[PDB]
């Protein structure tokens, strides 16, 4: 006689890592030949990248993001999901996040022309669908890039604020903002901030709401031209 | 010199059983610690019970449903599918229908703040994949588990109202149509109701063609903050 | 270990493409059926046209223009754009501007009463919409058409004044106009004609910026009771 027993669905993901140590560590590694071409690469195949790495079996994948090259923890395939990626792991998310991290604080410790540099190349799809572009401020446009949410402090509380905007208006699912609510602003956690610094996500979420800009590119004879 | 003889192909498995008197025994029996965490228990991993039996040799296999605990017949097994199971027996079939006649009994007796815990708890996966939820009706939502099909009266045609609206859709094949057609709405067997109560299974279509409901659950402070 | 590369976005559909010589084989092959009646169904429809060749999968499809028929290639289906279409080839885009050249020297090679059943029967959707209907000239009305970019030289730039018209005031974005770039006027390539005839360009967009015209038509005692 055989007996087996059988139980209740996941609590999904939560925080298994430390996010400004492994935002650290991706800092250090990675962005030491990183640049505006490779960002915007990572960003605009980010449909693309987040389909071949949940196609590929393999639990290390390296992206190839122009000369830049950084490896992956692919949590991404099926079966990959629910084997914990370490403390100071990468992911597709947590990649995505650690390059919006990244360029946050380029966007307010750069020059303004090559802030200017920023803003042609890199082009956030999850941004632009809902409108925003750079123009709106940096720290709104970059925190629709997913992984932004595991770091509130330096955005200050726009992930959440997006989070929240998504779900109200009837486009994304109430659980995935349980993930959010496990990660940090500044060095406080979950329940502390939820309250604390809730007028923080309510400023966040007006301003996120309305926004939009646009740009176009190519061609040089022809930018000219119809400039006129 | 050897001679050895070849056949047609079979006609399915028919009722074999009275489906109201092993609803009884099954109630009588099983129903008696048989909880809603048990219940949804059940439902949720409806998917690997399936496959679990089938994975098992064994002819009597129990099921560990949280605390509660079924003896099932297995017939999902391959070797096991054509030994005919008694006119008490469970099965896997004949339990989630067992469960779903027990539940729309339970949703049409109970108190509208308990029927709100099943309509958390119990969580239908051929019910959801389709829309349906709780919302839509208890009797519609119940019908899409298997086993259902074997007690028409009950739900009032809606198994097989169910059963027509994916073969149409070209989701099911019409061969499983065959097994119902041979079960009893009320005390009525297959040919009386099929044209006297032809009226019912049309409304009863009519009915489950549209509907859709959602919920999300799980976190404390999480919820409390997101709602707002 | 795997290694996986992403890159850039696009550079849009550049002239794959004789354009002069693709209205000649068009001009030859189609033309030979081909009346007003059936003209003015596929610029009528060309709003369902455009849409029924991009649900379709085919690569060719015929066009059945009330008895006169076209072969098409069809570049409209997700799928099927980015596949090469011959020097020769005849796309939606294609098609519609080599209509408009077929007219526009009709228009300028047919007795002025034959013009008056070409100016009945044909109605442009992208003319209508932006007021501009046949009396304003025959060459401003059919450079609405798109595929009439291709050939500059005939219209005498009207198809980009239309197009810088369009983009000035919002209504189409800057990078079509890309497209129109990479065409001739006369045979002139891109870059010479540019500025060499700026000014062609010039008095072309300040006669399509303000002209409009209306029609009405069908019923016969009803129309001749209405008049008086």
């Amino acid at each position: 006689m055989i007996e087996l027993e059988f139980h209740d669905v996941a609590a999904n993901t939560s925080s298994t890592f430390d996010p400004e140590v492994a935002y650290a560590n991706f800092k250090r590694v990675h962005t030491t030949g990183l640049s505006y071409d490779h960002i915007r690469i990572f960003y605009i195949k980010g449909r693309e990248i987040k389909t071949s790495l949940a196609k590929r079996s393999e639990w290390e994948v390296t992206l190839n993001l122009g000369g830049w090259k950084i490896t992956v923890y692919n949590t991404n395939f099926p079966g990959n999901r629910n084997n914990p990626v370490p403390d100071d792991g990468l992911t597709l998310h947590r990649l995505s996040g650690f390059l919006a991290r990244y360029l946050l604080e380029k966007m307010l410790k750069v020059s303004e022309p090559e802030k200017l540099i920023i803003k042609s190349k890199i082009i956030n799809p999850l941004a632009e669908k809902n409108g925003i572009t750079w123009n709106d401020g940096e720290e709104v446009y970059l925190s629709f890039f997913p992984g932004s949410e595991m770091f509130l402090g330096t955005f200050r509380f726009y992930p959440l604020a997006i989070g929240i905007y998504k779900v109200q208006r009837k486009e994304m699912e109430p659980k995935y903002l349980e993930k959010t609510m496990r990660q940090r602003y500044m060095g406080l956690e979950a329940a502390t901030w939820t309250v604390s610094k809730l007028t923080e996500v309510q400023s966040a979420l007006t301003v996120v709401s309305s926004l939009g800009w646009k740009k176009t590119n190519v061609s040089a004879a022809a930018r000219d031209f119809l400039a006129k």
